[PDB]
Protein backbone atom coordinates (compact mmCIF):
# COMPACT_ATOMS: atom_id res chain seq x y z
CA UNK A 1 0.00 0.00 0.00
CA UNK A 2 2.54 2.69 1.05
CA UNK A 3 6.22 3.61 1.06
CA UNK A 4 6.11 5.33 4.49
CA UNK A 5 3.26 4.68 6.92
CA UNK A 6 3.08 7.06 9.86
CA UNK A 7 0.90 5.95 12.79
CA UNK A 8 1.82 8.63 15.34
CA UNK A 9 -1.47 9.58 17.02
CA UNK A 10 -1.17 11.47 20.35
CA UNK A 11 -2.30 15.08 20.72
CA UNK A 12 0.66 16.15 22.88
CA UNK A 13 3.34 14.94 20.42
CA UNK A 14 5.10 17.22 17.95
CA UNK A 15 6.48 15.27 14.98
CA UNK A 16 8.78 16.64 12.27
CA UNK A 17 10.33 14.36 9.67
CA UNK A 18 12.36 14.63 6.45
CA UNK A 19 11.38 12.30 3.56
CA UNK A 20 13.21 12.03 0.23
CA UNK A 21 10.95 13.70 -2.36
CA UNK A 22 10.94 10.84 -4.87
CA UNK A 23 9.06 8.56 -2.46
CA UNK A 24 6.08 10.93 -2.38
CA UNK A 25 5.20 11.07 -6.08
CA UNK A 26 5.40 7.32 -6.71
CA UNK A 27 2.87 4.60 -7.50
CA UNK A 28 2.18 4.08 -3.77
CA UNK A 29 3.30 7.39 -2.18
CA UNK A 30 2.93 8.02 1.56
CA UNK A 31 -0.15 8.15 3.77
CA UNK A 32 -1.96 11.29 4.93
CA UNK A 33 -0.27 11.52 8.40
CA UNK A 34 3.21 11.16 6.93
CA UNK A 35 2.58 14.15 4.63
CA UNK A 36 1.17 15.98 7.63
CA UNK A 37 4.48 15.46 9.42
CA UNK A 38 6.76 16.04 6.38
CA UNK A 39 8.56 19.27 7.06
CA UNK A 40 9.96 19.52 3.52
CA UNK A 41 6.55 19.13 1.86
CA UNK A 42 7.06 22.16 -0.40
CA UNK A 43 9.68 20.14 -2.33
CA UNK A 44 7.07 17.96 -4.02
CA UNK A 45 3.97 20.15 -3.96
CA UNK A 46 2.55 23.63 -4.15
CA UNK A 47 -0.71 25.09 -2.84
CA UNK A 48 -3.59 25.19 -5.32
CA UNK A 49 -6.00 26.70 -2.77
CA UNK A 50 -5.20 28.61 0.42
CA UNK A 51 -7.83 30.40 2.45
CA UNK A 52 -8.45 31.56 6.04
CA UNK A 53 -10.97 33.80 7.80
CA UNK A 54 -10.70 37.60 8.08
CA UNK A 55 -9.85 39.47 11.30
CA UNK A 56 -12.69 42.04 11.34
CA UNK A 57 -16.16 40.73 10.58
CA UNK A 58 -18.27 42.37 7.89
CA UNK A 59 -21.73 43.85 8.50
CA UNK A 60 -23.90 42.12 9.59
CA UNK A 61 -22.24 39.43 11.72
CA UNK A 62 -21.84 38.14 15.27
CA UNK A 63 -18.23 36.95 15.02
CA UNK A 64 -15.25 36.51 12.74
CA UNK A 65 -14.62 32.76 12.69
CA UNK A 66 -15.46 31.89 9.03
CA UNK A 67 -15.06 33.66 5.68
CA UNK A 68 -17.78 36.30 5.22
CA UNK A 69 -17.66 36.54 1.39
CA UNK A 70 -17.68 34.12 -1.55
CA UNK A 71 -14.63 35.78 -3.07
CA UNK A 72 -12.64 32.47 -3.47
CA UNK A 73 -15.47 30.40 -5.06
CA UNK A 74 -17.01 30.26 -8.53
CA UNK A 75 -20.40 28.82 -7.48
CA UNK A 76 -22.77 28.83 -4.54
CA UNK A 77 -23.84 31.35 -1.96
CA UNK A 78 -23.72 32.45 1.67
CA UNK A 79 -26.10 30.79 4.07
CA UNK A 80 -27.83 33.87 5.44
CA UNK A 81 -27.44 37.52 4.55
CA UNK A 82 -28.46 38.69 8.05
CA UNK A 83 -25.64 36.87 9.92
CA UNK A 84 -22.58 36.40 7.74
CA UNK A 85 -20.83 34.39 10.46
CA UNK A 86 -22.93 31.35 9.58
CA UNK A 87 -20.60 30.82 6.64
CA UNK A 88 -21.17 29.13 3.30
CA UNK A 89 -24.44 27.48 2.27
CA UNK A 90 -24.19 23.68 2.03
CA UNK A 91 -26.67 22.16 -0.42
CA UNK A 92 -27.80 18.56 -0.54
CA UNK A 93 -25.96 16.01 -2.68
CA UNK A 94 -26.94 12.35 -2.53
CA UNK A 95 -23.52 10.77 -3.13
CA UNK A 96 -20.05 11.96 -4.00
CA UNK A 97 -20.24 10.76 -7.63
CA UNK A 98 -23.29 12.85 -8.52
CA UNK A 99 -23.07 15.93 -10.77
CA UNK A 100 -22.48 19.26 -9.02
CA UNK A 101 -24.87 22.11 -9.94
CA UNK A 102 -24.35 25.91 -9.81
CA UNK A 103 -26.21 25.83 -6.47
CA UNK A 104 -23.36 23.95 -4.78
CA UNK A 105 -20.24 25.67 -3.46
CA UNK A 106 -17.45 24.43 -5.71
CA UNK A 107 -14.52 25.28 -8.01
CA UNK A 108 -13.17 23.68 -11.17
CA UNK A 109 -9.83 23.66 -12.98
CA UNK A 110 -8.14 21.76 -15.81
CA UNK A 111 -4.92 19.69 -15.83
CA UNK A 112 -2.46 18.12 -18.34
CA UNK A 113 -3.00 20.38 -21.36
CA UNK A 114 -0.65 19.28 -24.15
CA UNK A 115 -0.87 20.04 -27.85
CA UNK A 116 -1.74 17.87 -30.79
CA UNK A 117 1.88 17.21 -31.75
CA UNK A 118 2.58 15.39 -28.46
CA UNK A 119 1.53 11.82 -27.79
CA UNK A 120 -0.03 11.20 -24.39
CA UNK A 121 2.48 8.40 -23.74
CA UNK A 122 5.25 11.01 -23.85
CA UNK A 123 3.65 14.04 -22.16
CA UNK A 124 2.35 12.09 -19.08
CA UNK A 125 0.05 13.12 -16.21
CA UNK A 126 0.34 16.46 -14.39
CA UNK A 127 -0.91 15.84 -10.84
CA UNK A 128 -0.44 12.53 -9.00
CA UNK A 129 -1.95 13.10 -5.55
CA UNK A 130 -3.92 15.85 -3.87
CA UNK A 131 -3.77 16.49 -0.12
CA UNK A 132 -6.46 18.46 1.71
CA UNK A 133 -6.10 20.02 5.16
CA UNK A 134 -9.15 21.28 7.05
CA UNK A 135 -10.23 21.95 10.63
CA UNK A 136 -11.49 19.12 12.88
CA UNK A 137 -14.94 18.59 14.43
CA UNK A 138 -16.47 15.61 16.17
CA UNK A 139 -19.61 15.35 14.01
CA UNK A 140 -21.66 16.97 11.28
CA UNK A 141 -23.47 16.26 8.03
CA UNK A 142 -21.39 18.55 5.80
CA UNK A 143 -18.82 17.04 3.48
CA UNK A 144 -15.78 18.21 1.59
CA UNK A 145 -16.07 16.74 -1.90
CA UNK A 146 -13.48 16.28 -4.64
CA UNK A 147 -13.96 14.82 -8.13
CA UNK A 148 -11.67 13.91 -11.05
CA UNK A 149 -13.35 14.11 -14.46
CA UNK A 150 -12.37 13.11 -17.96
CA UNK A 151 -12.73 15.27 -21.07
CA UNK A 152 -16.47 14.66 -21.58
CA UNK A 153 -17.57 15.62 -18.07
CA UNK A 154 -17.88 12.03 -16.84
CA UNK A 155 -16.63 11.28 -13.32
CA UNK A 156 -13.54 9.06 -13.37
CA UNK A 157 -13.13 9.16 -9.59
CA UNK A 158 -14.51 10.99 -6.57
CA UNK A 159 -14.65 11.06 -2.81
CA UNK A 160 -15.88 13.05 0.12
CA UNK A 161 -14.81 13.57 3.69
CA UNK A 162 -16.56 14.18 6.96
CA UNK A 163 -15.47 16.63 9.68
CA UNK A 164 -13.96 13.82 11.81
CA UNK A 165 -12.01 12.48 8.86
CA UNK A 166 -9.65 15.46 9.29
CA UNK A 167 -7.99 14.17 12.44
CA UNK A 168 -4.32 13.47 11.72
CA UNK A 169 -3.61 16.35 14.19
CA UNK A 170 -6.53 15.90 16.58
CA UNK A 171 -8.11 18.05 17.99
CA UNK A 172 -7.32 20.97 15.69
CA UNK A 173 -6.95 19.98 12.05
CA UNK A 174 -5.93 17.19 9.70
CA UNK A 175 -5.07 15.91 6.21
CA UNK A 176 -6.73 13.50 3.76
CA UNK A 177 -5.29 12.14 0.51
CA UNK A 178 -6.96 11.84 -2.90
CA UNK A 179 -5.66 9.71 -5.79
CA UNK A 180 -5.94 11.38 -9.21
CA UNK A 181 -6.68 8.61 -11.78
CA UNK A 182 -4.73 8.55 -15.02
CA UNK A 183 -6.50 10.30 -17.90
CA UNK A 184 -8.13 12.99 -15.74
CA UNK A 185 -8.71 16.30 -17.55
CA UNK A 186 -10.56 18.33 -14.89
CA UNK A 187 -10.80 18.57 -11.10
CA UNK A 188 -13.80 19.87 -9.09
CA UNK A 189 -13.72 20.52 -5.35
CA UNK A 190 -15.99 22.15 -2.79
CA UNK A 191 -18.37 21.73 0.17
CA UNK A 192 -21.81 20.07 0.19
CA UNK A 193 -24.35 18.52 2.55
CA UNK A 194 -24.89 14.80 2.84
CA UNK A 195 -28.38 15.04 4.40
CA UNK A 196 -31.52 16.43 2.76
CA UNK A 197 -31.68 19.98 4.09
CA UNK A 198 -29.76 23.20 3.53
CA UNK A 199 -26.95 23.57 6.08
CA UNK A 200 -24.31 26.14 7.04
CA UNK A 201 -20.58 25.82 7.54
CA UNK A 202 -20.82 26.94 11.15
CA UNK A 203 -23.27 24.37 12.46
CA UNK A 204 -22.87 21.47 10.01
CA UNK A 205 -19.12 21.32 9.41
CA UNK A 206 -17.55 23.24 12.29
CA UNK A 207 -19.96 22.08 15.03
CA UNK A 208 -20.57 25.62 16.30
CA UNK A 209 -16.85 26.44 16.76
CA UNK A 210 -16.45 23.91 19.56
CA UNK A 211 -12.88 22.96 18.50
CA UNK A 212 -11.58 25.72 16.12
CA UNK A 213 -12.17 29.46 16.22
CA UNK A 214 -10.51 30.13 12.84
CA UNK A 215 -11.56 28.27 9.70
CA UNK A 216 -8.92 27.48 7.09
CA UNK A 217 -8.59 25.35 3.95
CA UNK A 218 -5.33 24.35 2.24
CA UNK A 219 -5.06 22.06 -0.78
CA UNK A 220 -1.69 20.73 -1.90
CA UNK A 221 -1.03 19.28 -5.35
CA UNK A 222 1.76 16.70 -5.61
CA UNK A 223 3.05 16.92 -9.20
CA UNK A 224 3.75 13.75 -11.17
CA UNK A 225 7.03 15.40 -12.27
CA UNK A 226 8.41 18.39 -10.36
CA UNK A 227 7.71 21.29 -12.68
CA UNK A 228 7.22 19.75 -16.09
CA UNK A 229 4.03 21.76 -16.71
CA UNK A 230 4.96 24.64 -14.38
CA UNK A 231 3.93 24.82 -10.73
CA UNK A 232 0.92 26.89 -9.70
CA UNK A 233 1.53 29.89 -7.42
CA UNK A 234 0.46 33.54 -7.21
CA UNK A 235 1.79 35.85 -9.91
CA UNK A 236 4.67 38.21 -9.23
CA UNK A 237 7.20 40.49 -10.85
CA UNK A 238 10.10 42.26 -9.19
CA UNK A 239 9.88 45.00 -11.84
CA UNK A 240 6.13 45.92 -11.55
CA UNK A 241 5.00 48.01 -8.58
CA UNK A 242 1.50 46.51 -8.61
CA UNK A 243 3.01 43.12 -7.64
CA UNK A 244 6.18 44.28 -5.89
CA UNK A 245 4.47 46.52 -3.29
CA UNK A 246 0.71 46.12 -3.83
CA UNK A 247 -2.18 48.27 -4.99
CA UNK A 248 -2.51 51.62 -3.13
CA UNK A 249 -6.21 52.31 -3.69
CA UNK A 250 -8.30 52.95 -0.55
CA UNK A 251 -12.07 52.84 0.05
CA UNK A 252 -13.85 56.10 -0.54
CA UNK A 253 -15.72 58.03 2.20
CA UNK A 254 -19.48 57.68 1.97
CA UNK A 255 -21.09 60.35 -0.23
CA UNK A 256 -24.79 60.73 0.70
CA UNK A 257 -27.36 60.48 -2.08
CA UNK A 258 -27.97 64.01 -3.35
CA UNK A 259 -31.21 65.72 -4.45
CA UNK A 260 -30.23 69.24 -5.58
CA UNK A 261 -31.77 70.47 -8.79
CA UNK A 262 -31.05 74.19 -9.34
CA UNK A 263 -28.41 73.18 -11.95
CA UNK A 264 -25.50 73.59 -9.53
CA UNK A 265 -26.02 71.07 -6.72
CA UNK A 266 -25.52 68.31 -9.30
CA UNK A 267 -22.34 70.03 -10.51
CA UNK A 268 -21.00 70.30 -6.94
CA UNK A 269 -21.77 66.63 -6.25
CA UNK A 270 -19.97 65.62 -9.47
CA UNK A 271 -16.95 67.74 -8.54
CA UNK A 272 -16.89 66.16 -5.06
CA UNK A 273 -17.08 62.66 -6.58
CA UNK A 274 -14.21 63.37 -8.99
CA UNK A 275 -12.15 64.90 -6.18
CA UNK A 276 -12.64 61.79 -4.04
CA UNK A 277 -11.78 59.52 -7.00
CA UNK A 278 -8.55 61.46 -7.55
CA UNK A 279 -7.79 61.47 -3.82
CA UNK A 280 -8.24 57.75 -3.17
CA UNK A 281 -6.15 56.32 -6.02
CA UNK A 282 -8.66 55.58 -8.77
CA UNK A 283 -8.01 59.01 -10.38
CA UNK B 1 1.84 29.40 -21.72
CA UNK B 2 3.88 30.08 -18.58
CA UNK B 3 7.06 31.92 -17.66
CA UNK B 4 9.00 31.49 -14.39
CA UNK B 5 12.33 33.21 -13.68
CA UNK B 6 14.44 32.13 -10.70
CA UNK B 7 17.20 34.25 -9.17
CA UNK B 8 19.95 32.34 -7.35
CA UNK B 9 21.30 34.74 -4.70
CA UNK B 10 25.03 35.16 -4.18
CA UNK B 11 24.38 35.00 -0.40
CA UNK B 12 21.09 33.61 0.85
CA UNK B 13 19.21 36.65 2.07
CA UNK B 14 21.88 39.27 2.62
CA UNK B 15 19.93 41.86 0.61
CA UNK B 16 16.50 40.27 1.21
CA UNK B 17 14.80 37.77 -1.08
CA UNK B 18 12.15 39.10 -3.45
CA UNK B 19 8.64 37.75 -2.92
CA UNK B 20 5.10 39.08 -2.84
CA UNK B 21 4.12 41.43 -0.03
CA UNK B 22 2.10 40.13 2.90
CA UNK B 23 0.98 40.87 6.45
CA UNK B 24 -0.93 38.57 8.76
CA UNK B 25 -2.44 41.61 10.51
CA UNK B 26 -3.80 43.43 7.42
CA UNK B 27 -6.99 42.20 5.80
CA UNK B 28 -6.09 43.39 2.29
CA UNK B 29 -3.16 40.95 2.19
CA UNK B 30 -4.61 38.28 4.50
CA UNK B 31 -7.87 37.70 2.58
CA UNK B 32 -7.71 39.91 -0.53
CA UNK B 33 -9.78 42.82 -1.77
CA UNK B 34 -13.55 42.36 -1.74
CA UNK B 35 -14.26 44.94 -4.47
CA UNK B 36 -16.28 43.47 -7.36
CA UNK B 37 -16.78 44.74 -10.91
CA UNK B 38 -19.93 46.89 -11.20
CA UNK B 39 -22.91 46.09 -13.45
CA UNK B 40 -23.03 48.03 -16.71
CA UNK B 41 -24.80 51.39 -16.40
CA UNK B 42 -25.85 52.67 -19.86
CA UNK B 43 -24.95 56.19 -20.89
CA UNK B 44 -27.99 58.32 -20.08
CA UNK B 45 -29.71 61.12 -22.02
CA UNK B 46 -32.17 62.73 -19.59
CA UNK B 47 -31.84 66.49 -19.32
CA UNK B 48 -35.01 67.71 -17.58
CA UNK B 49 -32.92 68.57 -14.47
CA UNK B 50 -33.68 65.37 -12.56
CA UNK B 51 -32.83 62.40 -14.80
CA UNK B 52 -29.18 63.35 -14.29
CA UNK B 53 -29.73 63.40 -10.51
CA UNK B 54 -31.34 59.94 -10.62
CA UNK B 55 -28.42 58.61 -12.69
CA UNK B 56 -25.96 60.04 -10.14
CA UNK B 57 -27.93 58.39 -7.32
CA UNK B 58 -27.76 55.07 -9.19
CA UNK B 59 -23.99 55.43 -9.68
CA UNK B 60 -23.45 56.22 -5.99
CA UNK B 61 -25.61 53.24 -5.01
CA UNK B 62 -23.58 50.93 -7.27
CA UNK B 63 -20.29 52.30 -5.89
CA UNK B 64 -21.43 51.74 -2.30
CA UNK B 65 -22.79 48.27 -3.10
CA UNK B 66 -19.72 46.95 -4.94
CA UNK B 67 -17.03 47.87 -2.40
CA UNK B 68 -15.58 51.11 -3.80
CA UNK B 69 -17.97 53.28 -1.77
CA UNK C 1 14.56 49.31 3.04
CA UNK C 2 12.98 45.96 3.77
CA UNK C 3 11.40 44.09 6.65
CA UNK C 4 10.80 40.32 6.84
CA UNK C 5 9.34 38.60 9.93
CA UNK C 6 9.34 34.80 10.25
CA UNK C 7 7.13 32.76 12.63
CA UNK C 8 8.57 29.41 13.69
CA UNK C 9 5.60 27.14 14.44
CA UNK C 10 5.45 25.03 17.59
CA UNK C 11 4.06 22.18 15.40
CA UNK C 12 4.50 22.42 11.63
CA UNK C 13 1.02 23.28 10.46
CA UNK C 14 -1.26 22.24 13.28
CA UNK C 15 -3.17 25.53 13.13
CA UNK C 16 -2.50 26.27 9.45
CA UNK C 17 0.51 28.27 8.25
CA UNK C 18 -0.02 31.90 7.26
CA UNK C 19 0.60 32.91 3.64
CA UNK C 20 -1.17 34.86 0.90
CA UNK C 21 -4.52 33.59 -0.37
CA UNK C 22 -4.61 31.76 -3.69
CA UNK C 23 -6.82 29.69 -5.95
CA UNK C 24 -5.88 27.96 -9.14
CA UNK C 25 -9.55 28.22 -10.20
CA UNK C 26 -10.21 31.97 -9.67
CA UNK C 27 -8.83 34.40 -12.23
CA UNK C 28 -8.58 37.19 -9.65
CA UNK C 29 -5.88 35.22 -7.78
CA UNK C 30 -4.45 33.24 -10.69
CA UNK C 31 -3.56 36.30 -12.79
CA UNK C 32 -4.40 39.45 -10.79
CA UNK C 33 -6.92 42.23 -11.27
CA UNK C 34 -6.89 43.96 -14.65
CA UNK C 35 -8.06 47.39 -13.43
CA UNK C 36 -5.97 50.40 -14.49
CA UNK C 37 -5.71 53.91 -13.06
CA UNK C 38 -8.14 56.27 -14.73
CA UNK C 39 -6.82 59.26 -16.71
CA UNK C 40 -7.39 62.59 -15.03
CA UNK C 41 -10.80 64.14 -15.78
CA UNK C 42 -10.67 67.85 -14.81
CA UNK C 43 -13.24 69.28 -12.43
CA UNK C 44 -16.05 70.56 -14.64
CA UNK C 45 -18.17 73.70 -14.33
CA UNK C 46 -20.55 73.59 -17.30
CA UNK C 47 -24.00 74.57 -16.15
CA UNK C 48 -26.51 75.00 -18.97
CA UNK C 49 -27.96 71.46 -18.92
CA UNK C 50 -25.52 69.60 -21.12
CA UNK C 51 -22.01 69.91 -19.68
CA UNK C 52 -23.05 67.80 -16.69
CA UNK C 53 -24.50 65.07 -18.93
CA UNK C 54 -21.36 65.05 -21.11
CA UNK C 55 -19.11 64.79 -18.03
CA UNK C 56 -21.23 61.88 -16.75
CA UNK C 57 -20.92 60.14 -20.12
CA UNK C 58 -17.13 60.70 -20.08
CA UNK C 59 -16.85 59.25 -16.56
CA UNK C 60 -18.98 56.21 -17.42
CA UNK C 61 -16.92 55.61 -20.57
CA UNK C 62 -13.69 55.76 -18.56
CA UNK C 63 -15.09 53.40 -15.90
CA UNK C 64 -16.14 50.91 -18.59
CA UNK C 65 -12.80 51.16 -20.39
CA UNK C 66 -10.54 50.86 -17.33
CA UNK C 67 -12.09 47.70 -15.87
CA UNK C 68 -14.39 49.03 -13.14
CA UNK C 69 -17.35 48.55 -15.56
CA UNK D 1 1.01 47.63 5.37
CA UNK D 2 0.28 49.20 8.83
CA UNK D 3 -2.93 49.55 10.87
CA UNK D 4 -1.71 52.43 13.06
CA UNK D 5 0.59 55.41 12.78
CA UNK D 6 1.37 57.94 10.10
CA UNK D 7 3.97 59.14 7.61
CA UNK D 8 6.55 61.57 8.92
CA UNK D 9 5.84 64.41 6.50
CA UNK D 10 3.45 64.94 3.58
CA UNK D 11 5.92 67.20 1.69
CA UNK D 12 8.72 64.63 1.30
CA UNK D 13 7.52 61.04 1.35
CA UNK D 14 11.08 59.73 1.23
CA UNK D 15 11.53 60.43 4.95
CA UNK D 16 9.42 57.36 5.68
CA UNK D 17 7.33 56.34 8.68
CA UNK D 18 6.83 58.60 11.70
CA UNK D 19 8.48 57.26 14.87
CA UNK D 20 6.84 58.34 18.13
CA UNK D 21 8.34 58.28 21.61
CA UNK D 22 7.95 55.29 23.94
CA UNK D 23 9.67 55.22 27.31
CA UNK D 24 10.39 51.47 27.49
CA UNK D 25 9.46 48.40 25.52
CA UNK D 26 6.89 47.13 28.07
CA UNK D 27 4.77 50.29 27.89
CA UNK D 28 1.40 50.26 26.09
CA UNK D 29 1.33 51.24 22.42
CA UNK D 30 -1.20 53.85 21.27
CA UNK D 31 -2.86 54.64 17.91
CA UNK D 32 -0.15 57.27 17.36
CA UNK D 33 2.58 54.65 17.16
CA UNK D 34 3.27 52.57 14.06
CA UNK D 35 2.34 48.98 14.92
CA UNK D 36 0.28 45.92 13.95
CA UNK D 37 -1.55 43.36 16.10
CA UNK D 38 -2.69 39.79 15.51
CA UNK D 39 -4.05 36.92 17.60
CA UNK D 40 -2.64 33.39 17.91
CA UNK D 41 -3.61 29.95 19.27
CA UNK D 42 -7.41 30.14 18.96
CA UNK D 43 -9.10 26.90 20.07
CA UNK D 44 -12.68 26.22 21.10
CA UNK D 45 -14.13 25.68 24.53
CA UNK D 46 -14.32 21.89 24.14
CA UNK D 47 -10.52 21.65 23.82
CA UNK D 48 -8.26 21.56 26.85
CA UNK D 49 -5.22 23.85 26.65
CA UNK D 50 -2.95 20.94 27.63
CA UNK D 51 -4.02 19.16 24.43
CA UNK D 52 -4.25 21.92 21.81
CA UNK D 53 -0.80 23.41 22.69
CA UNK D 54 0.97 26.62 21.62
CA UNK D 55 0.94 27.98 18.06
CA UNK D 56 4.12 30.06 17.63
CA UNK D 57 7.43 29.20 19.32
CA UNK D 58 9.93 31.80 18.04
CA UNK D 59 9.81 34.89 15.84
CA UNK D 60 12.85 35.90 13.75
CA UNK D 61 12.96 39.53 12.54
CA UNK D 62 15.28 40.59 9.67
CA UNK D 63 15.93 44.17 8.64
CA UNK D 64 18.63 46.57 7.46
CA UNK D 65 21.83 47.49 9.34
CA UNK D 66 22.93 50.96 10.47
CA UNK D 67 25.67 52.00 12.86
CA UNK D 68 23.47 54.08 15.19
CA UNK D 69 20.07 55.65 15.64
CA UNK D 70 17.41 56.19 18.29
CA UNK D 71 14.73 54.28 16.39
CA UNK D 72 13.72 50.87 17.67
CA UNK E 1 32.78 23.78 -16.11
CA UNK E 2 30.31 22.50 -13.47
CA UNK E 3 29.89 20.96 -10.02
CA UNK E 4 26.97 18.67 -11.02
CA UNK E 5 26.26 17.83 -14.67
CA UNK E 6 22.94 16.13 -15.29
CA UNK E 7 22.56 14.56 -18.74
CA UNK E 8 19.26 12.76 -18.21
CA UNK E 9 17.37 13.18 -21.48
CA UNK E 10 14.36 10.91 -22.06
CA UNK E 11 10.75 12.09 -22.08
CA UNK E 12 9.29 9.23 -20.01
CA UNK E 13 11.76 9.65 -17.13
CA UNK E 14 10.83 11.39 -13.87
CA UNK E 15 13.95 12.66 -12.09
CA UNK E 16 13.92 14.14 -8.58
CA UNK E 17 17.23 14.81 -6.82
CA UNK E 18 18.51 16.62 -3.72
CA UNK E 19 21.62 18.82 -4.06
CA UNK E 20 23.45 20.68 -1.29
CA UNK E 21 22.58 24.39 -1.66
CA UNK E 22 26.18 25.63 -1.41
CA UNK E 23 27.04 23.90 -4.71
CA UNK E 24 24.60 26.09 -6.60
CA UNK E 25 25.67 29.59 -5.68
CA UNK E 26 29.36 28.88 -6.41
CA UNK E 27 31.87 29.97 -9.05
CA UNK E 28 30.86 27.04 -11.30
CA UNK E 29 27.37 26.08 -10.16
CA UNK E 30 25.26 23.38 -11.80
CA UNK E 31 23.92 23.06 -15.30
CA UNK E 32 20.40 23.91 -16.40
CA UNK E 33 19.12 20.28 -16.28
CA UNK E 34 20.35 19.66 -12.74
CA UNK E 35 18.47 22.77 -11.59
CA UNK E 36 15.48 21.51 -13.53
CA UNK E 37 15.58 18.29 -11.50
CA UNK E 38 16.68 19.83 -8.15
CA UNK E 39 13.66 19.38 -5.94
CA UNK E 40 14.96 21.67 -3.19
CA UNK E 41 15.47 24.62 -5.54
CA UNK E 42 13.64 27.10 -3.27
CA UNK E 43 16.55 26.79 -0.80
CA UNK E 44 18.84 28.92 -2.97
CA UNK E 45 16.43 30.90 -5.14
CA UNK E 46 13.16 32.77 -5.29
CA UNK E 47 10.89 33.60 -8.23
CA UNK E 48 11.43 37.08 -9.58
CA UNK E 49 8.83 36.58 -12.33
CA UNK E 50 5.91 34.17 -12.36
CA UNK E 51 3.19 34.37 -15.00
CA UNK E 52 0.62 31.96 -16.48
CA UNK E 53 -2.43 32.31 -18.74
CA UNK E 54 -5.99 33.08 -17.59
CA UNK E 55 -8.78 30.48 -17.59
CA UNK E 56 -11.57 32.47 -19.30
CA UNK E 57 -10.53 34.51 -22.32
CA UNK E 58 -11.20 38.23 -22.61
CA UNK E 59 -13.21 39.82 -25.40
CA UNK E 60 -12.34 39.37 -28.22
CA UNK E 61 -10.47 36.06 -28.47
CA UNK E 62 -10.71 32.57 -29.96
CA UNK E 63 -9.01 30.75 -27.08
CA UNK E 64 -7.36 31.17 -23.71
CA UNK E 65 -3.85 29.75 -24.18
CA UNK E 66 -1.76 32.94 -23.72
CA UNK E 67 -1.96 36.01 -21.49
CA UNK E 68 -4.47 38.51 -22.91
CA UNK E 69 -3.22 41.68 -21.15
CA UNK E 70 0.14 43.42 -20.74
CA UNK E 71 -0.44 43.63 -16.96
Amino acid sequence: KYNVWDANGLATNRISGVIHPRLVNSRLGINSVAFDNMSNKLDVSSLIHNETSQIIGLTPSTGSNVPHTRIMWSNGAMYSSTDLNNGFRLNYLSNHNEPLTPMHLYNEFSVSEFGGSVTESNALDEIKYIFIQTTYANSGDGRFIIQALDASGSVLSSNWYSPQSFNSTFPISGFVRFDVPTGAKKIRYGFVNSANYTGSLRSHFMSGFAYNKRFFLKIYAVYNDLGRYGQFEPPYSVAIDRFRVGDNTTQMPSIPASSATDVAGVNEVINSLLASLKANGFM
